[PDB]
């Protein structure tokens, strides 16, 4: 019925199961952007709508865990809670970042090339990737590669300037705070 999240505040909730049509559509829309769809064929998928003081948020829950969201580009992205639940191996790529970059990303910055200390997986410009703090492998941001993985390998090694990854969702953003609270309530 309602939750109260940090930053976002009071949210009035409505939840429902995805229809069979909605489920098939979701799977079709995920397939091109990820190595694997992380959840089981038998997972329970629900759509949660949360209305706060500023507007409406929509999250797809996977067995109750707030995992997926539609962005303004019309593509479906994982929450950081999804990456905790399912790991990161199912993404096309991961970018490892230094401490200064991890902190900046947690504040809401895009990821710049000099903050990159490694690249895992193979991906092209435009692909969905996650940025992880190298030391602990903590996911801090989910976003869109601005360069190919092979290009980024040479660019970070020379500490070239420019944007490596365009941020879509990050640790401590409004969606993150909402997802935290949905997860807390599930517990
Ligand atoms: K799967």
């Amino acid at each position: 019925h309602m939750l109260w999240a940090r930053l976002v505040g009071l949210a009035r909730l409505e939840a429902r199961a995805l229809s069979k049509k909605e489920r098939r559509s979701l799977l079709e829309r995920l397939k091109p952007y990820y190595t694997r769809i992380p959840f089981s064929e038998k997972a329970d998928l629900r759509l949660v709508k949360a209305r706060t003081d500023s507007g409406e948020y929509e999250i797809i829950t996977v067995d109750g865990v707030p995992c997926l969201f539609e962005w303004s580009d019309g593509r479906i992205y994982p929450t950081l809670q999804c990456l905790k639940a399912f790991g990161v191996d199912w993404l096309k790529g991961v970018v490892l970042v230094d401490k200064g970059a991890a902190i900046a990303l947690a504040k809401g910055a895009h990821l710049m090339i000099p903050g990159v200390v490694g690249v895992e997986g193979s991906f092209t410009r435009g692909d969905v990737v996650a940025a992880l703090y190298h030391e602990t492998r903590t996911p801090v941001m989910v976003g869109v590669a601005e360069v190919d993985s092979s290009a980024l390998e040479k660019l970070y090694r020379e500490k070239a300037r420019g944007r490596a990854v365009r941020r879509v969702h990050r640790l401590g953003d409004a969606l993150w705070e909402l997802a935290q609270e949905v997860g807390k309530r599930l517990s």
